[PDB]
């Protein structure tokens, strides 16, 4: 209520909600999952007072913004060209786009696919992985164990059950710096699912509060799980889409911000990016987990302003 | 509607205000008059954009998707001018230029006036800017000219707002036309019942408008009605009072006047005298245009707008 909100609709179902803050060019933040605009808090009022347009997104299926049920509605080629159009009807030719985990895999799909909308790009522990033809989405995620979460992920209903049984347990279990995590998201299941070693009323971490962890109950109250968790059952959808492109290099300025501690989008994903993306610019954080934003304000405040008024502006 | 982009943002708490948002650049707020939409810049908005501006254009207090408190004290320019500074405040906007028509162009002045650091350059379609006199009666000045007679008319509540809900077809179809084609007679609102006594129950549609035009401002009017729009009117003195403490300041900052050479309530001969309190004032004049001067010229308006924020707002 002390933000300004936006409200775009896109297709005759689907409205995509946002918070804006500043004035100058046009910043696109792009959350993870399960996030909302609020995982950006910290960065908002930092790059407004830089003298950047902050347009903070709940992306599709999240907060605000429309949820439909259906899988085929979170794949990369919807998703793109619905944040195309929200460029289009907010009368912005180029904005920079700056994602986080599943944002961050979104804002590399609307570099290569739309470098024309798309002034800068940066990523924060996403890496751009090209699309190998002759390998099967499927068997690169049963090649490494630590991606075992995302198999559990698949089924609809499953994983919805679980997240959605005690919210304020959900993100207190998520939401916690690496060396305060108890997930083993590498073998999932025997029953327990994704929180089997966290107790039934975990202790709050040192990255956040009771009122900031009880903002993304509320959020999620409205339409659940289901939509943040179809964004994972498009693999074979981005899989085709990504292959389409193929050989092309993305020519716009680029930053790749990796985490130190993400044990799952771990830092040396990101190597050989620079073949692909020949302006691409480094970034990284030490002591770091996946919830970069919340972990290290400070860090990534500091390395997307730096590159914002060399390479964006 | 449909295909424009909506910002929400709340002021106080029973106050939140609506705006259509287009475009990258500087900000420019385009504040709407009596009794109209920010429908009302329709031709403005894809203009300002393409010539490199972020237009805002607000739904003002009391009018379609904003909040319509019944309370006359809510429309006083004191509060409204507030609301303003605490709305680029929760954008986090430092600046913004503001272009307003008819009573927005008199919330411009006054933002001008008491707050010139929030305002990158101020420009106005039609309201002049007339200090107050300490010595003269507001309803004295009202009484002075005939021809704002209706005034007095929309003074007391349930009154003007009975006649102009009754028929919103027919209410829009009246006002929103060319002076040539214009038959009310706002100088004798006392004799005859209403203002529109000489148009018929099914007005003809103007050559400025369409069916499909009429038909937003009837749907966005089905939503809080005419009190809050004619609660403008009823802060004649508290107005008055408000404008008699900045007495003896000049408006330093950027600005533009744009007078319309057929409205016959606020005629260009009004505006003169205006560079004496304001140093670096520019002029626009539009030939064979009425009241209603985006509906009625908006090449000419486009034109004169963009020109003037080129060279005095960048
Ligand atoms: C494919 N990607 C980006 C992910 O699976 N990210 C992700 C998001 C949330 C969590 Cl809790 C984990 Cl372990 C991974
Ligand atoms: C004090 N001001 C600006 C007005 O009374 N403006 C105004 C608005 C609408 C109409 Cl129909 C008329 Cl006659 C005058």
């Amino acid at each position: 209520s002390d933000m300004s909100h936006g409200y775009v609709t896109v297709k005759p179902r689907v409205r995509l909600h946002f918070v804006e803050l500043g004035s100058g060019p046009a910043v696109c933040l792009c959350h993870g999952f399960p996030e909302s605009w609020y995982s950006w808090r910290y960065q908002i009022p930092a790059l407004a007072q830089a003298g950047y347009r902050v347009l903070a997104m709940d992306m599709k299926g999240y907060g605000e913004s429309s949820a439909p049920p259906e899988i085929e509605e979170y794949c990369m080629e919807v998703l793109c060209k619905e944040m195309v159009t929200f460029l289009d009807k907010l009368g912005l030719s180029q904005a920079v786009f700056i994602g986080h985990d599943w944002g961050g895999m979104l804002v590399w799909y609307m570099a290569l696919f739309y470098p024309e909308r798309v002034r800068a790009v940066a990523s924060l522990n996403t890496p751009f992985i090209p699309a190998n033809p002759n390998m099967s989405p499927l068997e690169s995620i049963k090649a490494n164990p630590v991606f075992d979460y995302q198999l559990y992920f698949q089924e609809p209903g499953v994983a919805e059950a679980e997240l959605e049984q005690n919210l304020s347990r959900t993100f207190k279990s998520l939401f916690r710096a690496s060396d305060e995590s108890v997930l083993s998201m590498h073998k999932v299941c025997e029953a327990g699912g994704l929180f089997v070693n966290s107790p039934e009323e975990p202790s709050l971490s040192r990255m956040v509060t009771e009122e900031e962890i009880q903002f993304y109950v509320q959020q999620f109250k409205k339409s659940g799980f289901r939509g943040p968790l179809n964004w994972y059952r498009n693999m074979e959808r981005n899989w085709k889409w990504a292959c389409k492109s193929l050989g092309r290099k993305i020519l716009i300025p680029a930053l790749m911000v990796t985490a130190e501690k993400d044990f799952v989008l771990v830092p040396q994903m990101s190597q050989h990016m620079e073949d692909w993306i020949p302006h691409l610019k480094r970034g990284h954080i030490e002591d770091c987990g996946h919830w970069t934003q919340m972990d290290k304000p400070t860090e990534v405040n500091q390395i997307l302003i730096k590159w914002l008024d060399s390479d964006a502006r």
